[PDB]
């Protein structure tokens, strides 16, 4: 599913991501924009052989099981395929664990490089929330 911008903001809020660990909704929408362009089915293969999955490009090295990332963990206790669903529940619940791991949203390098320090409120501007 490719979400609309406000549609995704609303879904993220519904699932308790708004201001989670102090990160406003615009941060999360911005991260999703640059990670996946709002496409739940996004996948990308990393140089280390791991894969990133879903709207927030969650990585199989630590967070989910895909059966093909040697030496990896599955800390969200989910198959990576669950992160591709039109229902963002699994991605949100896993993101909550990731952002709580110590480095906040810096875990998403694209958030650090493209969202951090910017006017992230622009991502939810106009949205009925
Ligand atoms: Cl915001
Ligand atoms: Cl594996
Ligand atoms: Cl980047």
């Amino acid at each position: 599913k490719v979400f609309g911008r406000c549609e995704l903001a609303a879904a993220m809020k519904r699932h308790g991501l708004d201001n989670y660990r102090g990160y406003s909704l615009g941060n999360w929408v911005c991260a999703a924009k640059f990670e996946s362009n709002f496409n739940t089915q996004a996948t990308n293969r990393n140089t280390d052989g791991s894969t990133d999955y879903g709207i927030l490009q969650i990585n199989s090295r630590w967070w989910c099981n895909d059966g093909r990332t040697p030496g990896s963990r599955n800390l969200c206790n989910i198959p990576c395929s669950a992160l591709l669903s039109s229902d963002i529940t699994a991605s949100v619940n896993c993101a909550k664990k990731i952002v709580s791991d110590g480095n906040g949203m810096n875990a998403w390098v694209a958030w650090r490089n493209r969202c951090k320090g910017t006017d992230v409120q622009a991502w939810i501007r106009g949205c009925r929330l």
